[PDB]
């Protein structure tokens, strides 16, 4: 069947069009990437750095954010759905049933994340989420209870078209496949459409995803040089879509993110400037070069030869050795690079800002500047659970009920509440608020035995203001 | 100059321990600590990748060539595809023995009211239980 | 040919140490525990 | 409904008789715009520092071919009032402006 | 059987869609050589004082 | 290797530069060509 409205056209179609608006935030994360890890976002189309700064600084951003997203620990938390919740209203035997059951769940989708090696690609992609405006996941079907890795996609082998409410379009990946390994389908169909291909050639494999006006869901297909691929068709719903694309830095009214690094890349570069110069400057400086006057009797040879302990045929006014004596203009150049080294360290995260060399750093400043660093983490970290980590919860729980992996569970808990950050951790609020109305009532232990005091009405009154359940006290 | 400059960011890379070391200023004892946590940040980052590059692969693979050769004297079919923890699960120090006397510690500070007027020490010894996430089944 | 300077020698060292000693000690470094869904079946 | 409209502007700094708000940051924008100014010319002052340039006289016995060239560690033919490197030396006024 | 190849080859950093994967001493290579490029002068520069 | 009995089955390691991989697009094994270079005197009767 010939395809029609989003991809009328045929997919490669589909991609270099959209590969226009996409080739700016591809231009920025290139130069980003220059200057920290340039691997990560080569300067290709549209060599290592002199400093080491930004590489230091992208992989603790990165090892600080995937340790705080993604733990060893539990960090998903579901919890009964409220409506759901209020019919099940004290009925405790039929209630803890349904909240440890969703605590199974809290389980399986772990041990899910932790044998398909979901980790070290999530760590690639917060890389690629830092230095970069955006990234592609893509996580397949279960397909049985096998090694089911994820998938990801750099910017610059994939594009995205959003709307005005900024929901998911269209979406073209591009693999670029050696010929020797294209699936047998595929691989007879390409050498069959015209000109048979080396083991070694590329095969530039796109992979369409698009709405359907009429239906209310997502229709997808592979394609290979401009003719659609054998078994490749396939719908997904809207609500639970495999292919996630994440963004970093909003900015709603388009279809691509902006990357982090990129706020202070002015910075960043200046550096790399200067530690340019600067190291230049010191191996002129540790370069010893002579200069025998040869208006002189000391002649250049006889010095060479020399040994220690040589006496020589020569006077000390005719050898000089070329003195640089910068001395005073490195000591600008120098103090400017760690000037702006220092500034880029509190936006790395670097635990090494506080670093200042200048003064007996006190111990009061320390823990008051380290809440600097933790203050601009918990901004990040705030917005990848909501960009990364709730819809990366959300794709699963419905790809495993779909696969049938987890164990029927009673109505209440087939839709509840996915909670997240220290909620999961076991030491968020609540457990606060708790222990803090406890510690209320120690308050009141110098007068346990009340005269006429009603110690009743107050150990209830205090737990209304902190705000817990007071359900059965 | 220089050269200090720079072996000082690299030896920060490679995880030594002496990169604390600055000749520079009479180093404090609460700097140490948290340059050091810079240091146990990194790697932690690399651990948790070869946890799953290399360490989870390695004993997968064993356990299906010794199920398959039969030294492992045969088990309850429940245990021939378990799950399989590494980290500080394996050491023996990890979260669910934190959480546990994290709430054992929290039931020692209804200690003031264990000769509770009233108070219900029942439900609250529970819901404590209930936000850290223990399994309750059985309290 | 060697290095003019052995930082990197001691460094790599260094960070197979690190990482030998953190992934494979002596002590026991892996865990199993029972299936999930063979776990529920023998509940209580 | 009046009471409840899902398009809400939203000010920073209120001017009662006026459509928009103020920003935060224009308070404190002249300062912000002396700083960039300021660290624009500090910047550009430290490449021109650590630019190393020779200076070898012509009429000179020193040439520059034969340094360039030169390992670490060899004599050359010259003196060594032929060269010189371009000096910055603003020290002084670079303390000040930082 | 493809669950349990007793040949597993190990990447270091991912690049997913790649073979291979890249060095972890790779990513500050460029300091690592200013440092040796350097240490050689001052080293020799010793032997010459 | 199998464990092929209770011996000594110690474990064999090949540096990128003496062997070779190919992966899908999914990131799975596809096919993997290693190669020692033993000399002549110590190949299996076999093979020699």
């Amino acid at each position: 069947e010939k395809r029609t409205g989003l991809a009328e056209d045929g997919a490669k179609s589909v991609y270099e069009r959209l590969k226009n608006d996409r080739a700016p935030y591809e231009t920025r994360a290139q130069n980003c990437a220059q200057y920290t890890i340039p691997s990560l976002f080569p300067k290709d189309s549209d060599q290592t750095p002199w400093q080491a700064v930004g590489a230091r600084g992208l992989n603790n951003l990165a090892s600080k954010l995937m340790l705080a997203l993604f733990p060893m620990q539990t960090w998903m938390r579901l919890t009964i759905s409220e409506y759901e919740a209020k019919q099940l209203l004290s009925d405790p035997d039929g209630l803890a049933k349904v909240d440890e059951g969703l605590s199974m769940v809290e389980r399986i989708i772990m041990n899910y994340i932790e044998s398909n090696s979901y980790r070290v690609t999530l760590f690639e992609a917060l890389k690629q989420l830092v230095v970069a405006g955006n990234v592609l996941l893509y996580l397949p079907e279960p397909e049985g209870s096998n090694y089911n890795p994820m998938k990801l996609y750099r910017l610059s082998s994939y594009v995205v078209q959003r709307d005005a409410f900024g929901n998911v379009l269209q979406m073209v990946t591009r693999d670029q496949i050696a010929f020797g390994a294209l699936p047998e389908d595929i691989r007879k169909a390409v050498e069959g459409q015209g000109g048979e291909k080396k083991a070694d050639e590329t095969i530039d494999v796109y992979t369409h995803i698009y709405l359907d006006e009429d239906s209310g869901e997502y229709l997808r297909y592979e394609e290979v040089e401009g003719m659609e691929v054998q078994g490749s068709d396939g719908t997904y719903p809207k609500e639970a879509c495999p292919y996630i694309p994440i963004r970093m830095v909003r900015l709603d009214g388009e279809s691509y993110g902006r990357s982090y690094i990129e706020e202070y890349l002015g910075d960043l570069r200046s550096l790399e400037n200067l530690q340019e110069a600067i190291v230049k400057m010191s191996m002129i400086s540790s370069k010893v070069i002579g200069l025998v006057n040869p208006a002189g009797i000391t002649q250049p040879r006889r010095l060479t030869k020399a040994q220690t302990g040589d006496f020589v045929t020569g006077r000390p006014e005719d050898i000089s050795f070329l003195q640089l004596e910068k001395q005073a203009d490195f000591t600008v150049a120098k103090a400017v690079s760690d000037a702006i080294e220092a500034r880029l360290s509190f936006a790395f995260m670097l635990n090494s800002a506080v670093q200042r060399t200048g003064e007996r750093v006190t111990a009061e400043e320390i823990r008051y500047v380290a809440s600097e660093l933790e203050d601009t983490l918990g901004g990040v970290y705030s917005i990848l659970s909501q960009e990364l980590q709730l819809p990366l919860v959300r794709v699963l729980l419905k790809q495993l009920q779909a696969t049938q992996q987890i164990p029927e569970l009673p109505k209440e808990a087939v839709e509840p509440t996915i909670s997240t950050g220290l909620e999961a951790i076991g030491r968020g609020q609540d457990l606060d608020k708790l222990e803090r109305c406890v510690t209320a009532w120690a308050a009141l232990a110098p007068m346990r035995d009340d005269p006429d005091i009603n110690l009743a009405m107050i150990k209830l009154r205090i737990a209304n203001a902190i705000g817990i359940d007071t359900s059965g006290i």
